[PDB]
């Protein structure tokens, strides 16, 4: 409840900051201005997330990111089980031979969401395993309200925040520390007797209105880990680059530069391959010894379908064996249950009963909600209820206290908060060679926020 | 020149580095929707300066600080000899009735020698800036944008065109910070309290600052580096705001209580900055106040272009400086006038005006220029030509080799480049308590941001 003035004068100090700091992005039609940048979308205060919630989610990234590195290796084999069809008929084309080895490295840039559930546990509604945004935006609205606290502006007598539970994320540098490190491997793949910088190709979207979000990883690569960058579309990917023919390695014409990775920005959704030339940029990358962030399969690892299977012990317990890590997991993840009398069915028939108003009852015509399930079910013959399953249902945590700022207009509406963990997993054909948290995001709705541990 | 296509990507890299680092400004009538703003004009390229120019520009600095504060103690005694200015003046006068407190004699100027290097290389001071300088802050930002650039391969995709080492890379945005902060803990050293006590930076802006990310640079800096808070007003709110403790004469923030250490001007300079009686009588009650003023009344008048002229004339300089070698050092920056009589000067000033009349400039105290001055002063008689004065001219070095970025439009016009810097001085009535280069900036025009190159 800010006076209207005390409002005013915070919703200046965030525009001022704001730009100050880079915490922006291009509006529509900015190719008639690209000099004119706006300040993203954020909150004025940061949303309460539970800080037992926040240090699970942390806390599991390396085994989310472990399993999908783990799905990803799988797949390379026809002799397991795990827009998608154009992806996939990438992949089979990039399996013809080539007359150099071809590149054994991957780079996993991942990001998990949470919502909190309260019907408090974290729940997983997406892993996201190809171009995940915000890294370097993240950092900052977290700053911001980090900055509105102990500047005196959320009140000019002091701090309304305890420091020590205001989350300040380090997601755009620790991407940036990501793809150094991907660099390095590749550079340390093979030394030179002559000196060799590869640098790190971003592969963008053309008209991209979030790049300042994408600058922070340029500029943390180069001042923090002396590796420069390009920005590249599918366009200048068809006319710039080649690969020497006995190396597969990636070169920019005439200037020569080494690229060692092709961080993609783009390419994960299919109207971001615009024509068929599109498509064989992606192909004609995905086949050149630099390492991709990520590769066909490692994109591929992330579909929706794949999520689902690994909802289910039996197929997650193929990737997982140990139960200590296979529990924390399946924790996370949103429960379904058939209603026969199988195992499992037996189970989703005594919490059907038991506790209905965690669940919904969908059709494999309407659904059945909650507290209207046991009446329902009772009007049917046991045998038939499996002509329906019961799929937990996620209530997030409302907050009603926060302000969004857009276009400098406020708003003050209920608003549901996404919780997102970075992670970033190196690995080859076997084995892991790198895996780590990577930072934290929080998004409202869209918008960004910040963290508040309670 | 880069080719069409290079350049292209360069003002590209340009608008994406500087909007992601908060090179910008508000454009005009930006009040429709403050949420947007604007790269800053700035060139592409850094401009060539000589190293020995910025090494003397860098070391003199300390030297016309002291000076500006020795003619602001000077006019601070009463017996000592030494419109809009009517007005400041007017406000002085205000300040010297009597208070129930002691009142604040510690004031903080905050300068900028501006410079053009004349190639008849040397340095020439063409103005002495004494209140609410502005650029510090994006300067630092123009400097790293370049460094970028040069660094990350963005000028030449096969490496860096430029040797680091020459490249100036400014903190006029830290310094300056620093400066206010040290005002703020002087003015906390005067007297202590047994309880945390935090007083703070008060930036009195004008209404409608276009100009905001440059200023806003020092209020994080004084945060973040000095756990020093700050707040923006404006003269009304001045008005409505504060309010002074007739006991101490310590200014305070209606109901909030928080203590001002630190008055700092970021407008006041010029007539249209106050709008009305209420404004002046803003600007007397801060004056009033016991705050350190950044700067007082007497400083910013020490910084009027007519005390700037008593400056050029050796014999009042001399009166504030007795060491001939900082003398010397000063002199050589100004530019010099000369008397066409039987005096002194004056057979110097005939002599120069025959031998060299390229390098000035005659006019009656129509102008009479250069290689032209021999002629029109042999058809009249020597004993007349003392109705007129010998000036020598500054003939800039022009840059044809750069590019100025305003409004994604390129310009490829020849420029003339100020070197701008910073000086921070601390002192009371009689001595001078903190004295330091604070930063350098660069500015050309056929107006931009522009960045330094040594050579």
């Amino acid at each position: 409840p800010p006076s209207k003035d005390q409002l005013n004068e915070l919703i200046q100090e965030v525009n001022q900051w704001a730009i100050t700091n880079g915490l922006s992005m291009y509006p529509p039609k900015f190719e008639e201005n690209p000099s004119n940048a706006s300040v993203s979308p954020v909150t004025i205060y940061p949303t309460p997330i539970p800080r037992k919630c926040f240090d699970e989610a942390v806390q599991i990234q390396p085994v989310f990111n472990e399993l999908y590195a783990r799905i990803t290796q799988d797949m390379a084999q026809p002799d397991s089980y795990l827009f998608t069809g154009k992806l996939w008929s990438l992949y089979l084309a990039t399996l013809k031979s080539a007359q150099y080895k071809k590149q054994n490295f991957r780079l996993g840039i991942f990001r998990s969401d949470y919502l909190i559930d309260k019907k408090e546990q974290i729940k997983q509604v997406e892993f996201n395993t190809v171009s995940v945004s915000f890294a370097g935006l993240s950092e900052k609205v977290d700053r911001l309200h980090s900055y509105l606290n102990r500047a005196n502006k959320y009140d000019p007598k002091g701090p309304i925040y305890n420091d020590q539970n205001m989350v300040i994320s380090d997601s755009g540098y620790l991407l940036s520390k990501a793809l150094a490190k991907a660099v390095e491997s590749y550079k340390s793949q093979q030394s030179s007797s002559t000196t060799s910088d590869p640098i790190v190709a971003f592969i963008v979207q053309r008209n991209e209105r979030n790049v300042f979000d994408q600058k922070v990883l340029e500029l943390n690569l180069l001042e923090k880990f002396g590796t420069k960058s390009v920005r590249l579309t599918f366009d200048d990917v068809n006319d710039k680059l080649f690969i020497d023919d006995k190396t597969g390695k990636l070169f920019i014409r005439d200037t020569e530069q080494e690229i060692a990775v092709v961080y993609y920005r783009t390419g994960y959704t299919t109207t971001d391959y615009t024509s068929e030339k599109d498509w064989e940029a992606r192909l004609f990358l995905e086949k050149s010894f630099a390492i991709k962030a990520p590769d066909l399969l490692t994109q591929l690892s992330g579909s929706k379908k794949i999520q689902q299977l690994l909802t289910d012990e039996g197929v997650l317990g193929k990737y997982i064996s140990d139960a200590e890590k296979k529990s924390s997991l399946l924790k996370t993840f949103v429960k379904i249950y058939p209603l026969d009398d199988t195992k499992l069915g037996r189970e989703g028939k005594r919490l059907a009963l038991s506790e209905p108003s965690k669940y919904v009852l969908k059709p494999q015509g309407n659904n059945v909600y909650k507290e209207n399930i046991p009446n329902f079910l009772k009007g049917i013959e046991e045998r038939h209820w499996d002509a329906y399953i019961l799929m937990e249902l996620i209530e997030p945590e409302l907050n009603e206290n926060n302000i969004i700022l857009r276009d400098n207009k406020s708003y003050n509406e209920p608003i549901i908060s996404e919780l997102g963990i970075y992670g970033c997993v190196l690995f080859n054909d076997e084995q892991v060679l790198s895996n780590e948290f990577s930072g934290s995001l929080l998004r409202s709705k869209g918008c960004l926020d910040s963290i508040i541990l309670y």
